[PDB]
């Protein structure tokens, strides 16, 4: 099996782990942690291109996109590599993830590591908002917290 | 071609941006930037295996060795993938690294994005040392900053 995690941080209170497990190279990723620091509801929770925090989450660049897609939601055909969809806090402001997809990749050509997960500041409207930046970003707002994914023991 | 970087960061006042480039597969990888922060003289400049800053640079495991060998310096062929040696500190405290390396790679078995750069607090021996930490090591002391290195555009 391959592992990876992903430490995210920022400026503000936003903090969390997540880790990656893929038991075999063609099966799906099994995506879990937990983020503390957020507002209660849905957070936009991306892939982004670059594993490049040197001007913070910015510089990750846009949503791991190799196919040339537009975005939208997990579940469907088109999206980006990336696209992972929302995860939610609950009241107390953490959100417990458990996410599985058979788009990203620990291995290959949709390889995710060394690229940057992002959790942003509202929802992600998974293309579905009627302007140009749902195909793009989906509008789930600035990068609250971000970490590069790194191979995991 | 290929591109990664890598944010250094830890408890204390090291700090720095490391980039690496190898503009063929077969070739040689340039390792530049600066570390503000250190001690003047020598530190060990070390990619170790895993990208797991969970536990800041302790959970990166040992020095990225996967051909199983004893540690060493750059130049020698008894070394671990992940030792590039030392980088110096000038009187201010600063490292204009500048370091070309054929053993690591930014693809293929020797990758090292997604894996974690670290600098230590003292000289690496680079197996000199005449103790079993010598040829696992290199008596570095503690690692002062660490990073994952990401994919860069
Ligand atoms: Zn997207
Ligand atoms: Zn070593």
């Amino acid at each position: 099996a391959t592992k990876a995690v992903c430490v995210l941080k920022g400026d503000g209170p936003v903090q969390g782990i997540i880790n990656f497990e893929q038991k075999e190279s063609n099966g799906p990723v099994k995506v879990w942690g937990s983020i503390k620091g957020l507002t209660e509801g849905l957070h936009g929770f991306h892939v982004h291109e670059f594993g490049d925090n040197t001007a913070g989450a910015t510089s990750a660049g846009p949503h791991f996109n190799p196919l040339s897609r537009k975005h939208g939601g997990p579940k469907d055909e088109e999206r980006h590599v990336g696209d992972l969809g929302n995860v939610t806090a609950d009241k107390d402001g953490v959100a417990d993830v458990s996410i599985e997809d058979s788009v990203i990749s620990l291995s290959g050509d949709h390889c995710i590591i060394g690229r940057t997960l992002v959790v942003h500041e509202k929802a992600d409207d998974l293309g579905k908002g009627g302007n140009e930046e749902s195909t793009k970003t989906g509008n789930a707002g600035s990068r609250l917290a971000a970490g590069v994914i790194g191979i995991a023991q």
